[PDB]
């Protein structure tokens, strides 16, 4: 990695994360992505939107979004029609893999300024009618929920991710109580960070056309913590013996996040101030129903690519697809919770799946700054068996 | 790009291209992509499917395909669960951008063996019901055709790509007759290539098991449909009366997949592999969305410049025939004679499974260079939204 | 004449409250509403058992997804014997009154002695249709058909909504937006005055909704929505600018049911029953489908002739208010003063559950004749398609 | 009470499901049968018809008042009273009873009654679009299964009620299969010998985009019999031990039929020639799942009301909802098959449910003409537990 051109993050931005059919549900995925891209570029003193040459944007449930979600994001943000745009789907890791591809495109010399990230509007995922072209002559038919089909169901086992979370709890020995206490802790961290203003800088508030105008400034989920109801609710995927609940799982959510990447030569030519340096990354994958612990492969790989030891990381973002996912990866890797998701995670903040990989990187940069850290690592598992991870240095 | 590590193509393969609701309509997009991947890998003497580390696969209309189409393609082809899989959507250019990203992943050292390509099952693209979650209290409601919405309609103007093809004929002065005569010529080239067996190597025939006798699908479905009299007499498809773009002189809707196998120099030597071709460079470009038709006139010089190759040195071009007018306009703007273009026919005659065509034309290009004893080839493909991608290869 | 045929007596009537579209009763199906009204009407007859009911006619218009034979479900849901004959009747808006006519006739031919008749409609639960899933639709956006619009509110011939034909009525007979608005206010006041005084309490059978205590719908939902400021200010519903028909001066979409018990003169004396009323005659009429609004001006005199009764002898009229202009026009053509029409309000204020309204207005008519100490009543109701039905009762 | 005379009758060919008549709507078939019936009565003009009762079961998406569209399509006056009736499979016969009753109370002099069904064009239903469904796959209800073929209380298809009838009365897969073959050959014989030619009004489907015009003259189903395939195909509603199959059950079909009825006075006033006189009728019902044998109540009730003994009837038309049903009701009433469905039955002819009650009356008049009988009786069972029976004297 060191033998390649350096890639600098000169800014990042995210929308608030809205709840399913909640505060951001009137916005399409490209409207959220354009908003995040525009807000990221506005932060870079000396860089113009017309300087952006290429965009990689994550998006998982693209049905009915229209041609090339990333291109709509880029044009809706005011980028030039000359901008190269590609939409990326690695399910929940789409937003981080997009950033990786953007970094590589600078490294091979095909761009000097790249915007990358991801968006998802799970609120506006449609239902599918799959057999209208050839017909179904007789019998009841089905309308497929696109979130379930293209977001949350393992293709091979045809089981929702919550059932894979239960495999994780069984495979690595985490009870209902341990998952519940993890979830309460991450809600508490997200609420503390909210109240102390620590998300103010990364979040770009959304102004909804008005009745008068509404401004959405906060992530919607963190305030929902009720620890009594959380400990009392019935398990959501396995009656009786189940351990995974809707409170201790990530929700369905809407949101977007973006980073701006520049080459070393371009940094100097425009006299830009870098926020961070990308040191390395890693993708890994294993058995699809075991996607939950693929970050225990991707994270060591990213660290080795970056040439950084694990003990040197100041903060990790381990995406909280479920509380059990953080618990199992912390156990497998030997990472203390004291270094993980310092401002809370997706169980408390939300999980707009095509965007989460870029969302946690944005939050990591804030964590490193708030905590006077220098080296951070983001790792995110994805449906299908994969994970992606990235190592940054805050400058 | 010379200072960049070398990327070798050690094999490629494609499915036959089936017609809309036609010979391959019973197969999903990942079944088509798995078929192409598995056939491509089976050609490489000394390389195993378990050696593949990373997959990039194009796919545009992914609705109802399930989690990560590219991952389903990889697993369905027998690749290891350890394989890194990413689905890519640059509309009609998806299958070529996927190959570009695969090459880059070798070049930055993160893989030594990459499969890349694309797949589309336009037959199995569903319809959408967009307002069931919140409800619609009263009134007739729409069922959205996913092909039109996510494949064929420019997002900005809400207009079908055929309409922007008319804009191309008006802008660049191509009559109905010029487009029809181009279409007939590319059908004849594709039929001649079919008849002479020149697609035999690149196509992996598909066996459909009987649920009833089995069916083997061996050839592209569309080329045989040429009827020159009906083609010249048919009505315009998008502008009544004065229209010039028709269904016969446009690409159809189709099902198919294509894949290439990429390796680093080190791996080529380690396994003593025989390379088919070397990737010399690539280029993406974009312009105004409704002018996507002539974005290849930007991407092709860019790819040539990245490759350090002059346009005159190319032996064969693939300019993807999204419409007949698209090949004509780009040949005119670049000054490329038609005798160097789509020598075995193009997408108007062969078919256009949009997520696969970028990889499909590269596969066909490699067969064209071999049959015509060429050395340098260039593939370029426009995409809805204003984009294009292009790639230069050297036959070894 | 009617005198050469057996006499038919009304011994009981009952109706549910009339719910608003997706409103208070939207959780109940049309057979549940109908079973409720049947059960209530039978509970009122001292000396009669539900097992004595031999045949049921029940109106229902939008029967999609209600299941096999809605009238049979209303009858078995009400606790009638499984030997009971059950037929569902669709004369659109007139179904509820034609089912009563058909029941009366079944006694008069001597095929039954105890008949329950009426109608039901859950417009809240009218589904959307997907019309072409069996054969398929290969390419293009498709439609989900609102069953209320298709099977309830749209004239089949000209494919125009009945509201636009109410506008035709207004232009035909000279009634302004102001005139229609003022009538609507007046019928809303008559409705609210009736509610205030308890004059609907007898006819209405309140509905209990399980869930620990039970919620109870006692009143019609629409009358309280009156707002004269908003009513006179709202924009027209079918013709921007020059239109006179508005949603406030039209009938709403509604849920509800109503039923009457009929007995032959033999059974009335055989188990010594108190008769509420006698059926003296009826009339069906029809004309140009787009002129259905004035079809009661034909059906009403035909029913009066059949009864051997003069229009001046009638003490109270119920002219169903499909739209305000329907009541106005029919009063104009017939020469009937408003002081004898819809004395407790009409469908504009009360609701129009279309399969039930024919029986609903007859139920309210009996209450008006009681409250205002009348003897002769006439109910007339128009239906989409050009028709109307009318019935003449004598309070006993 | 006044006498009621049938002056003519007509029926469309019975088309197969998605078959020869699938391009026609239920009111188009119904209009076609009314117009053909009224063309047969010289001395009666179409404008003399005052009232229509027309059966139709699956009315979804047919439009306002199917019977009204039938009447207007046929050329009847806008002044005509039109009512659609639904007693499921018995709708087309209950309509005729209602028409007779309307003449008997002196409210009409000329009535048209019958039924129509287009099961090819029955839609699917989306029942929850108005209130919505936030998350989860949803159902498109097949309108034929819901409003036509499923008992409401038991929620089971009519094929399962057929198996009940088999176990209740002792008929095996072989007995039902031999009856199906018997009635199939009775249908083929009549086609070959022209015994349906009078009752059927052929339909003209003109193609004018260059395609050739098509005339449908035959019933589509009777030619499909293959006894080798019949005896050997698997059961339809109970695997392994079932007795009911598609070849020995009635199919889903398209078709319509109509009769013209006149009062005693109108027959004399216009000098009309009566085909038959309606002598009596009966409706009966019992347990909904035991609807198969409700004809065993309606047939005697109709005979009693007409003042005619069972031994005097020359031909019965007992609608073959299933082969078992004809066999069972013959065993209950003690009727020999040699005087039943002499031109075939619905198992071989087809069963457009809203029309069959008039379809079998039409075919009954053609049997009495050909067997030179005078007393004929038709009975039809319907979903929900009901049945209707009519008795006519040919003149
Ligand atoms: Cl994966
Ligand atoms: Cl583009
Ligand atoms: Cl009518
Ligand atoms: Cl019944
Ligand atoms: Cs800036
Ligand atoms: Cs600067
Ligand atoms: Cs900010
Ligand atoms: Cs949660
Ligand atoms: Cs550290
Ligand atoms: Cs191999
Ligand atoms: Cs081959
Ligand atoms: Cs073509
Ligand atoms: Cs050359
Ligand atoms: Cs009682
Ligand atoms: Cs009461
Ligand atoms: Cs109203
Ligand atoms: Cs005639
Ligand atoms: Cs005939
Ligand atoms: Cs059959």
């Amino acid at each position: 990695m060191s033998s390649l051109p350096a890639v600098y993050i000169v800014s990042s931005a995210r929308t608030p994360v809205g709840s399913f059919l909640g505060s951001l549900s009137s916005l399409t995925a490209p409207q959220l992505g354009a908003h995040a891209i525009k807000a990221a570029l506005a932060k870079v003193d000396g860089l113009k939107p017309s300087d952006v040459q290429e965009v990689f944007f994550g998006n998982v449930i693209s049905a009915n979004v229209g041609q090339n979600p990333a291109r709509q994001c880029a044009l809706g943000a005011g980028l030039e029609e000359s901008t190269i745009c590609t939409t990326v789907n690695k399910v929940c890791a789409s937003g981080l893999k997009a950033i990786i591809l953007g970094a590589q495109t600078i490294m091979t010399g095909n761009a000097d300024v790249v915007v990358a990230g991801g968006t998802e509007s799970m609120s506006n995922a449609p239902h599918y009618l799959p057999n209208l072209r050839t017909g179904a002559k007789y019998g009841h038919q089905s309308l497929v929920d696109g979130i379930m089909k293209d977001g949350l169901t393992d293709a091979g086992k045809q089981e929702l991710m919550g059932l894979q979370a239960e495999e994780c709890a069984q495979d690595h020995g985490f009870s209902r109580e341990q998952q519940d206490e993890y979830a309460i802790r991450t809600y508490e961290k997200a609420q503390a960070a909210q109240k102390a203003g620590l998300f103010d800088e990364e979040i770009a508030p959304i102004q909804l056309p008005g009745k008068p105008d509404v401004t959405v400034t906060q992530d919607e989920e963190p305030k929902n913590l009720n620890p009594e109801k959380l400990r009392a609710i019935k398990p959501a995927f396995i009656p009786g013996s189940g351990t995974v609940t809707a409170p201790n799982s990530s929700p369905l959510n809407d949101g977007a996040a973006a980073v701006v990447l520049v080459s070393e030569a371009k940094l100097k030519e425009l006299n830009l101030k870098p926020v961070a340096k990308i040191l390395g990354w890693g993708d890994a994958a294993q058995q699809p129903s075991k996607f939950t612990t693929a970050p225990a492969l991707a994270i060591p790989k990213a660290l080795k690519h970056a040439g950084v030891g694990q003990d040197a990381i100041d903060a990790f973002e381990i995406n909280e697809a479920f509380s059990v996912v953080a618990l199992a990866n912390m156990k497998l890797l030997g990472i203390p919770e004291e270094k993980v998701n310092l401002h809370g995670g997706a169980v408390a903040i939300g999980h707009p799946i095509g965007a989460s990989g870029a969302r946690i990187l944005t939050t990591l940069l804030g964590v490193l700054k708030a905590k006077k850290g220098k080296l951070g690592c983001a790792g995110i598992c994805n449906g299908g068996g994969g994970a992606s991870a990235l190592v940054v240095e805050l400058l």
